[PDB]
């Protein structure tokens, strides 16, 4: 069925392609980008197009829920 299909963007240069269910929590997009050294205190994620800032996002809602598209590009940010 439909899923997100994300590309992240770390701000060191590195990318990463990876699947999410689109029932899937934010959550699950959060903690994978903590275990890749990113920890949410610290940073937070922003989609490309449409422009969101997922951090102002409750993380239990899922993806659809949070309106994500079939694909989408996540910038990893320092927060400010």
């Amino acid at each position: 069925g439909p899923k997100a299909q994300l590309m992240l963007r770390y701000p060191d240069g590195k990318r990463e392609q990876i699947t999410l269910p689109e029932q899937a929590k934010l959550l699950a997009l959060v903690k994978h980008v903590q275990s890749k050294g990113y920890p949410n205190e610290r940073f937070e994620l922003l989609t490309n197009f449409p422009r969101r800032k997922l951090s102002h996002l409750d993380y239990d809602i899922t993806m659809q829920e949070a309106g994500l598209c079939p694909q989408e590009t996540v910038f990893v940010q320092e927060r400010n």
